[PDB]
């Protein structure tokens, strides 16, 4: 398989490295980076994102709806447009294939 888990814990990396102030706008506001790993709220929200992934790969995702969901964070292109980047870090860093596809099909959302 492909550990999509370990592909969104350092996406997760990238993204709050980049943007710290992204982290602001979850349950794991204000933890250190070094141990989100071992937050109650971070395991959960990452298991939904890795979900995601799995649900785009076999043909369920819908983008639609989780740009939906993300405009109503006031999440919007620029911070997709952000995520796309570190995702693509990810992905490389664990021989995965890149899902560059998938977040454009959200960003048609947004
Ligand atoms: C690769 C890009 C992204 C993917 C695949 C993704 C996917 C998800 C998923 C599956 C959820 C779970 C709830 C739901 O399904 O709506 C979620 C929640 C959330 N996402 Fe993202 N997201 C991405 C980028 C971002 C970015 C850049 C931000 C910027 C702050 C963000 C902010 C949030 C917030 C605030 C929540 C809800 C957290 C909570 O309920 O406590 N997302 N996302």
């Amino acid at each position: 398989m492909v550990n999509w888990a370990a592909v969104v814990d350092d996406f997760f990396q990238e993204l709050f490295k980049a943007h710290p102030e992204y982290q602001n706008k979850f349950g794991f506001k204000g933890v250190a980076l070094g141990s989100l790993k071992g937050n109650a709220a971070y395991k959960t929200l990452a298991g939904k994102v890795v979900d995601y992934i799995n649900a785009w790969i076999g043909g369920s995702a819908d983008a639609a709806g989780l740009a939906s969901r993300h405009k109503g964070r006031n999440v919007g292109s620029a911070e997709f447009h952000n995520a796309k980047a570190c995702l693509a870090k990810a992905c490389s860093a664990h021989g995965a294939p890149d899902l560059g596809h998938a977040i454009d099909d959200i960003l048609s959302h947004l």
